[PDB]
C-alpha cells in the first residue's frame, strides 16, 4: 500500500478506544481501559483495480491499563467498517 504518518488527535484517539473495546471482547489481556495513543500513528492505504481505494489499515501504539500495546485496525473503504486485526504487547516505547 501507500504509507503516511497521521497525528494523534481525536480521530486517532477514537481508533485507540475502538481497539481497546475490541480487545476487551477477545479477553486475552483481561479487562482493559483506554489511556492514550502516542506517536507514531501510521495509515496504510490499500488500492485495488485501477488505483481504486480498497481500504485502510492504521497501526497504533496504545496505552491501555498502563501497558503499551501495538494495535492494527482495518477500515473497509466501501462499508467504512472497522475490524481489529491484531493487538499485541506490552511492547517497548518507539
Amino acid at each position: 500500500g501507500e504509507w503516511e504518518i497521521i497525528d494523534i488527535g481525536p480521530f486517532t484517539q477514537n481508533l485507540g478506544k475502538f481497539a481497546v473495546d475490541e480487545e476487551n471482547k477477545i479477553g486475552q489481556y483481561g479487562r482493559l481501559t483506554f489511556n492514550k495513543v502516542i506517536r507514531p500513528c501510521m495509515k496504510k492505504t490499500i488500492y485495488e483495480n485501477e488505483r481504486e481505494i480498497k481500504g485502510y489499515e492504521y497501526q497504533l501504539y496504545v496505552y491501555a491499563s498502563d501497558k503499551l500495546f501495538r494495535a492494527d485496525i482495518s477500515e473497509d473503504y466501501k462499508t467504512r467498517g472497522r475490524k481489529l486485526l491484531r493487538f499485541n504487547g506490552p511492547v517497548p516505547p518507539p
